[PDB]
């Protein structure tokens, strides 16, 4: 019995930006990964939404809604804009920030590092 609902808010936030870096490169234009209900906090899920440049409307593609209300998703982004712009190219699509998950009734803190960079720092001695 290992029903740990901790790593299901990590393996579903590092796998809800990797499914969207293909919904950009496959439309030749960037997309907007917003929090679910973007007028409070990223703590009610995330929604991948694209803008249709011929009917000026935000089309919802995917919805990840956290069915466990015990993880305060706090985005330490260096941007006061809760909109992760996924560039439609594999080498210009990293929004510097990390989701700090905090369970405030069993003091646990889980830092989701978006270290989506396979380029090894080969250098030095």
């Amino acid at each position: 019995i290992q029903n740990n609902e901790r790593e299901t808010l990590v393996n579903s936030i590092k796998t809800a930006i990797q499914y969207s870096k293909i919904q950009a490169i496959h439309l030749g234009h960037p997309i907007y990964l917003l929090p679910f209900g973007s007028n409070e906090n990223w703590s009610r899920g995330m929604v991948l939404a694209k803008l249709n440049q011929t009917t000026n409307k935000t089309e919802l593609i995917h919805q990840w809604q956290w069915s466990s209300n015990s993880w305060n998703i706090n985005w330490k982004g260096v941007d006061s804009n809760h909109r992760i712009i996924i560039s439609n190219i594999p080498n210009r699509a990293m929004s510097n920030g990390k989701f700090i998950l905090n369970n405030k009734r069993t003091n646990e803190k889980v830092v989701v590092t978006l270290n989506r960079l396979g380029r090894v720092r080969v250098g030095g001695n």
